[PDB]
């Protein structure tokens, strides 16, 4: 695994900039919050209105 432990949630209009280093996990997020990332061990359920 390349990230774990991530418990965050977002409702709609919720404008959430992101910040960190250069490479701590910042695209990868970005990806795997679309689903282009295996996912091993996390519930996530997107839903929407
Ligand atoms: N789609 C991917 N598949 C595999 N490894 C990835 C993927 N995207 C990023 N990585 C790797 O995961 C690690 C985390 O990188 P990260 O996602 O933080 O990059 P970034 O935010 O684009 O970087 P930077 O701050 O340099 O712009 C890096 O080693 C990167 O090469």
């Amino acid at each position: 695994p390349t990230l774990s432990n991530i418990t965050i949630r977002i409702p709609r209009g919720q404008l959430t900039m992101i910040v960190g280093q250069v490479g701590c996990g910042k695209s990868s997020l970005l990806l795997a919050t679309l689903g282009e990332m295996q996912k091993v061990s996390g519930a996530v359920f997107w839903n929407s209105n």
